[PDB]
């Protein structure tokens, strides 16, 4: 809603506040407000969807009678939190020393968002060990993503279905579905590690379908124009290309993914064409989303089926 | 440090490496487990392990006899592997911006947090300890991002070389996780949680700090590269060091041109100009009054060390970088 939007905007400047203008640091003002800077710059432009939906989350899984203005406000500042560590993560993946440091120190800024707003509460340590083992797991994604390429080249034998759904899961689906539903979990004193896990079935089955999605846009959306192939990315398309392709049609793959040449592209995109991914796609569409829905109908305790259909409705629809 | 403590510090490493890889858990990605065992195993336990060792000699010395357990004694083994595992990440990255990549460096440092959870999370310490490695790693940035704002393109910004912004670059930079962190977590694993504690250490610890990156300042020109066995670069990588600091306090209008002209060029001539300006201006000189100075300053702090803190731990550190 406009109101969850404008609600959520206007807490920003307070933790640009807390983090270069607390009158903590006084013998280094020149690395305060260029810290400012860079949070202004980097942290607040575009869509907040995985900060919103920490918001969302917490609305939906909180007793409604406990749902105070100062309560909601606590919620965004999480999304924050959350904001400030896809901000570090997508700065990176951009650069690839001043610039890296500065991703370092976004992140490094959360813990003490965490500490000024959290640290008297009983929600403070689970929430501080759920960034925590979020920001181990993302690096293991990290860490398999770039296992797909040698030197420059796309390592096609390692784009198996099975360490596609692997690089997914840690690289993006832990700290974009999964940590904005925990927090609002933690936020509303839910600890059951059994409400945790049966969540985590479900945002993994929705973070998967959201990155297919994704990769099926980059090559057939319409205008980013996309640079997975150029850039030989460990894609849905190219996982799926390999396994219904005849050994002709492996050896274009050989040839041509990860090539900067957009003849190279072109050829690439002819063969999905070709293979019918767009089809196939078509078909997971429709499969994914009956099975997940099925799924979220078997999820008992006291987890809102409300809240998953909401994520749902947002990615497929 | 003790044949003992020496031994028992390094018994724990493989622990460390099987409780971050091979104990049951993300048993769907092996090649990257693996492979992090790898990581942890060829970067962080070679060489000297100072900031590790240091947190268990601060421990020792800081908690009760009675409480001196191998158990404790462990756990603070276990804490000074932590600081190893910081210090392993910013080598790895240091190294990377003069095979490993930029994650493994994140990854390393994030590794600490989960032996810190794994074996800390029980103890009234866990929180104090979790946000005293926070806070030493936001000011390590900060440290770091005033360290470059001493550089535009390529060039040194000689007019940033100020003695005020030196030292704000070593305490945040070099001596929060170097010298305070390791004594701030010997005193929490024992129980000491007393700002002005604290804050008593802190006061010693940054003039340590301080004469420790001076000293490493003054040998990467003048040192015996046969003795300390590497060849100093901090003159052509126009680094704001000690000696480029006082050379500019020192300076008159020509000397100064010198330094605008030649500080942080690639040519070996340009080294042994800036070198032979060092040698006109006295810093060697200017140096040994430094080191007496500082070294009376240090031992007189500790000798009025209060809040019933140990003077001899004090004593030990500043003993080990003033030899
Ligand atoms: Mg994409
Ligand atoms: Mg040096």
């Amino acid at each position: 809603s406009k109101e969850e939007s404008r609600e959520f905007m206007a807490i920003f400047p307070d933790i640009v506040r807390d983090l270069t203008d607390a009158g903590r640091h006084t013998d280094i003002p020149e690395v305060t407000k260029r810290f400012a800077k860079v949070l202004q710059y980097n942290v607040p432009t575009g869509k907040k969807t995985r900060g919103l939906s920490t918001v969302i989350a917490y609305k939906m899984l909180e007793k409604p009678e406990n749902l105070t203005p100062e309560n909601v406000r606590l919620a965004g500042i999480l999304g924050w939190c959350v904001e400030l560590l896809q901000a570090s993560l997508l700065i990176m993946d951009d650069l690839m020393f001043l610039a890296i440091n500065d991703c370092l120190h976004v992140e490094s800024s959360l813990y003490s968002v965490l500490r000024k707003y959290f640290s008297h509460l009983p929600c403070y340590v689970p929430i501080i060990e759920l960034f925590h083992d979020v920001n181990f797991k993302t690096n293991m994604g990290q860490s398999l993503d770039a296992l797909c390429m040698k030197d420059g080249r796309p390592i096609l034998s390692q784009f198996t279905m099975k360490r596609y759904s692997s690089i997914v899961k840690y690289k993006t689906s832990y700290y974009t579905f999964q940590l904005p539903v925990s927090l609002g979990m933690y936020l509303a004193d839910m600890y059951d590690p059994e409400q945790h896990r049966q969540a985590k079935t479900i945002l993994m089955e929705i973070g998967e379908f959201f990155q297919i999605q994704d990769d099926f846009l980059d090559a057939f959306g319409d205008s980013k124009v996309g640079t997975d192939i150029k850039e030989g990315k460990c894609s849905w398309l190219a996982v799926v290309a390999l396994q219904r392709s005849n050994p002709a049609q492996r050896q274009i793959m050989e040839e041509h993914y990860g090539r900067p040449e957009p003849e190279s592209t072109q050829i690439i995109k002819n063969l999905y064409i070709e293979l019918g991914l767009p089809a196939t796609f078509a078909v997971y569409e429709e499969e994914s989303f009956n099975i997940i829905r099925t799924h979220i109908h078997q999820i008992s305790k006291g987890l809102p089926h409300d809240l998953f259909f909401k994520i749902m409705k947002k990615i497929y629809k």
